């Protein structure tokens, strides 16, 4: 009868458990001690956490069950508005936006953008390149620069030059504030209490930089009139097949902010997640590095070459089975279903997928799930379907998986040739959590294997 | 009948009107009223300033006159030690320095520093390059960001990477506070009062920094032996020819401390000036770009090229001209001896050579004088003697004039090159005084010219 659930406290039931800034950790801790799934009640509020491939393959079934808003995105919606990432499926402009981006976001959409992500990709080689002997690397932080400038650059032909700062550009300084903001919210439960109020006048600050911003570009684009290889581009002559209408410019601006949000934080965690596992298993290295240099024999890496580095691929994927940067999503129930023959849901009765969790089950990885080991994915077709969602589910899953894995590949593989590297603080794994996994204060030192550019 | 003088204090005496932030601009000031030749006279001291070709040709005169260190220097002298800047010409380690360092800053030696200097040259074209329309660019900051990376690149062979940066390395930043600090000293009422006490604390702080990566870079060079083509190598392997003893360790991080220091200011501040009388003359500019584009034919400027770069080099000099950015220089009477046939000087007596006076000669250069015009230094032979001195004179004449000029040069020729400029904001000339002079808050704007690299 009664699904498993953890320590309650009082009026306010299981809520306190996420007063701490590793939520996704305590939850992966929780789930491990009460099983495939347990139910989480705060004042007003119920949801189920799935952990288990078996209820999360149903769960997975777009039939039955449709993306849910979760606090955090709802939150996150005050600034990225109806945009993709924070639209409600039956809302007209997720469909419109869908089918005008998906082509702008397919695997053969990427040799546009490439020669721009090499251009970035470039500028990291040459930061690590100029260092001097006892500097390090502060991996995460870099990893940022290079993803939020990529995104920019590919997305709106907008440079960031987050290389040629220590305070990031304005925007981005906005971003990070909103998203601490949002994601703080979940943890308090007293709205307007007079010291959150200056919270909010930073809040309204940060929103407006962002408008004002996006929205300078959009105009200065349509008034110039000119072409290029970047989403906005496509964003204002696309129209949408079925309705036959194009994005208006507010939309435009959410789906630019969006793409800042979305894809930034998550690639740049993959990219240092895929590192320190890296550094922490050196057969794995050698191999991955071995590919980078037998396959990348040109100075400036081609599309094609990016394609064949076949395990810097895996490497990848490993890294985001044990640490998915975007550890879960919220699902609802469609209309009143059993799940796994044995748990009743209502309408409307909300789901959260642990993804770690998912990637930890015994049943589809086996006795080793702790152990890095990108072999697992030697051959794709091997895994079973919805044992593996680092970019989620279906029609809502991430329209910028061929962007995000295009980028990574490219970068590490840039990295492996360029540069050999060294664990010298011996970095203990602490992972931060904001919207996003990062591993916190890791850091590297790179030795240049002297190749040019 | 004897000697002018401006306005006195009563017991003060002239003192206090070096008490504001731009001394040397009230000193031309007061050329202007009192003409050829003031005194200046402070509480238990006493100097001359001199400002005619007439008057300091004699000056000029080696055996009469020697280089005095200024209370400026002797300030400077407190991290610059006994460096080729801040030591007397009868210090053994002057002459040695001198003999063991000339071979090292010849107009040959440029050839081995070309390709360094051109590495930063290329950092800062593709920063403005990277820039975004309605961005601007500051000149003096970039400048500095340039001069400083290549003089510590070329001189031993430490990226001090200012363009990855807002905030300058713990090093410049340190020197900077340190010259700050140094220069203020000339106007105070009594260095021993317990509101400088943390200046005190920060000054010596200063300083270590300094030291210690310095004494470290040439300890590091030391045990590994890497053989560069920098200052460094130069002072570790080289003996003076007269006594047959090299530089100690001490006395080398003297040097590469006084080349960071006499070279990065300067340098910038004569880009700066340069760049600044060009927009304002759109003709001049014009030329120098149309020279530009003819010479510079290759996507790396070679060391000949550089040298062909004749109009170029005309405006370096007409900059220098009108705001030479080492405005001063301080000497004193080897013995008794009478100056111009009217003013008798005893031994030990101080003159002080205000260039930028000099440099407003009328009866040197004509009426003209307060005009940008390249031209006068169409045939350099017509120049009188001691009548253009930017560099200084004689023996303790400026070491790296010939790294200054290839260097500005350079960069300079590359700028014409690769940008139209803007002077976006009709700046209104604004000089700032520390050891050097510069057009504070001088910005524009560059329009790409879109020639590849
Ligand atoms: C390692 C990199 C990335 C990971 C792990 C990741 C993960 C995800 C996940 C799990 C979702 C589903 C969220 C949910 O169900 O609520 C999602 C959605 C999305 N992602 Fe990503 N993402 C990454 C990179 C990117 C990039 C680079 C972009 C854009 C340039 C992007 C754009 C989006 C968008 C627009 C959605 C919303 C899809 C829709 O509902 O139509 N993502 N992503
Ligand atoms: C626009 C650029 C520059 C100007 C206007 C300039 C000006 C001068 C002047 C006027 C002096 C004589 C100082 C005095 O008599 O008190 C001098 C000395 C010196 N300068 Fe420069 N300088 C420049 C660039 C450089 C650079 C780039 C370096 C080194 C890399 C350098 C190193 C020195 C040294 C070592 C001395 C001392 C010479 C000695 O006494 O042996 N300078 N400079
Ligand atoms: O925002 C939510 O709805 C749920 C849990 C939650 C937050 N507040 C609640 C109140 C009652 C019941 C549940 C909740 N949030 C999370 O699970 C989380 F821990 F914040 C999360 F995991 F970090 C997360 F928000 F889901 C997430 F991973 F950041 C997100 F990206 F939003 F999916
Ligand atoms: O340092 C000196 O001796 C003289 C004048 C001076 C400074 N303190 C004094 C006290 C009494 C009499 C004269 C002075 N200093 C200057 O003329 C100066 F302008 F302040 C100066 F800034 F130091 C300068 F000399 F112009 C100079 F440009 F900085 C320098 F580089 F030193 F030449």
């Amino acid at each position: 009868k009664e699904m498993p659930q953890p320590k309650t406290f009082g009026e306010l039931k299981n809520l306190p458990l996420l007063n701490t800034d590793k939520p996704v950790q305590a939850l992966m801790k929780i789930a491990d001690e009460l099983g495939e799934i347990f139910k989480f009640e705060a004042p007003g509020r119920v949801t189920r956490y799935l952990s288990s491939q078996r209820l999360i393959k149903e769960a997975c079934d777009e039939s039955r069950f449709d993306k849910n808003l979760s606090q955090a995105l709802k939150f996150v919606r005050d600034f990225a508005g109806d945009g993709l990432f924070t639209s409600w499926t039956h809302e007209k402009n997720w469909k419109k936006a869908h089918n005008i981006l998906l082509p702008s976001f397919s695997q053969q959409a990427m040799k546009g953008y490439h020669a721009m992500m090499v251009d970035i990709a470039v500028q990291l080689v040459q930061k690590w390149e100029r260092l001097n002997a006892d500097e390090h690397i502060e991996v995460p932080e870099d990893m940022t620069r290079l993803t939020l400038d990529t995104i920019g650059l590919c997305g709106f032909n907008y440079r960031f030059n987050s290389f040629y700062r220590d305070q990031p550009h304005p925007f981005i300084t906005s971003m990070v504030r909103a998203l601490d903001e949002a994601m703080n919210k979940l943890q308090r439960a007293n709205p307007d209490d007079p010291a959150y109020d200056e919270n909010k006048r930073q809040f309204q600050e940060d929103i407006k930089v962002m408008n004002d911003l996006v929205d300078k570009i959009i105009a200065d684009r349509k008034a110039s009139g000119e072409q290029s290889d970047d989403l906005l581009t496509h964003m204002l002559n696309g129209k949408d097949p079925e309705t036959g209408e194009p994005l208006d410019d507010e939309n435009i601006r959410y789906q630019i902010i969006t793409f800042l949000i979305a894809g930034h934080e998550t690639t740049s965690g993959l990219l240092s997640f895929a590192l320190y596992f890296l550094v922490k298993n050196p057969h794995v290295l050698q191999k991955a590095a071995e590919e980078a240099a037998r396959v990348l024999v040109d100075p400036v890496p081609s599309y094609k070459q990016v394609k064949q580095l076949k395990y810097v691929g895996m490497v990848l994927n490993e890294a985001l089975r044990l640490w998915p940067t975007a550890p879960a999503f919220s699902l609802y129930a469609k209309e009143d279903t059993v799940l796994g023959g044995e748990y009743p849901l209502e309408k409307g009765d909300e789901l959260m997928v642990l993804i770690p969790q998912l990637h930890r089950d015994k049943t589809i990885w086996g006795d080793d799930v702790e152990e890095f080991r990108p072999e697992r994915f030697e051959n794709p077709s091997a895994i079973p379907q919805h044992a593996f969602k680092p970019f989620g589910n279906g029609q809502r899953a991430c329209i910028g998986q061929q962007f995000a894995l295009h980028e990574a590949t490219l970068v590490l593989g840039m990295m492996l040739k360029h540069f050999d590297f060294e664990d010298h603080t011996n970095y203990e794994l602490d992972i931060k959590e904001t919207l996003t996994l990062k591993p916190e204060g890791f850091v590297v030192k790179a030795k240049s294997k002297k190749i040019p550019l």
